[PDB]
């Protein structure tokens, strides 16, 4: 197994995939690493399982249907996993915590997010279908955009999301299009 974590290439107390050499802190993992269970398999395992079992699942889908399924075990852990890889890229240090706004010439969103808000809401299943975590996940770099204007910063936003977008299209199987 690897001795750094997956997500935020650290070193410390981490947890190994019993059937792949990645390896995880415990809060690092989504959902947080298991208490028991010999073997352990990690979201990166389970996601593969559930491409190999349904190899049709890979086939191109359109994102309007994506959007209004209902979070039954299989898109919760699809969600989680597109959290996961946003988490892995370190701009989401960024994005992580909760937000404050006191910049001239700006006003803070009307509705504030950020990932680990997300990350709560979904260890605590608020999400009923797909859309509510797409919306809040996208919410993120739009308040980003918008609050830091003609800042250079505004560039962390675009960069995350790309990642975000990426990663949304590759794991719910998206339609490829021009
Ligand atoms: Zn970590
Ligand atoms: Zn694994
Ligand atoms: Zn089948």
């Amino acid at each position: 197994n690897s001795n750094i974590c997956e997500v935020c290439n650290k070193w410390g107390r981490l947890f190994c995939c019993d059937t792949c050499p990645r390896s995880f802190h415990e809060h690092c993992h989504i959902p947080s690493v298991e208490a028991n269970k010999n073997p352990w398999s990690c979201i990166f395992c389970r996601i593969k399982t559930i491409q190999e079992r349904c190899p049709e699942s890979q086939s191109g889908h359109q994102e309007s249907e994506v959007l209004m399924r209902q979070m039954l075990p299989e898109e919760q852990l699809k969600c989680e996993f597109l959290l996961l890889k946003v988490y892995c890229d370190s701009k989401s240090c960024f994005f992580a915590s909760e937000p404050y706004y006191n910049r001239e010439g700006s006003q803070g969103p009307q509705k504030p997010m950020w990932l680990n808000k997300v990350k709560t809401s979904l260890n605590e299943q608020m999400y009923t279908r797909v859309e509510g975590f797409v919306q809040d996940m996208r919410l993120i770099f739009h308040n980003h955009k918008e609050f830091y204007r003609e800042d250079k910063f505004t560039r962390l936003g675009i960069q995350v999301q790309d990642i975000f977008e990426k990663n949304f299209r590759n794991i719910f199987a998206i339609q490829e299009t021009s």
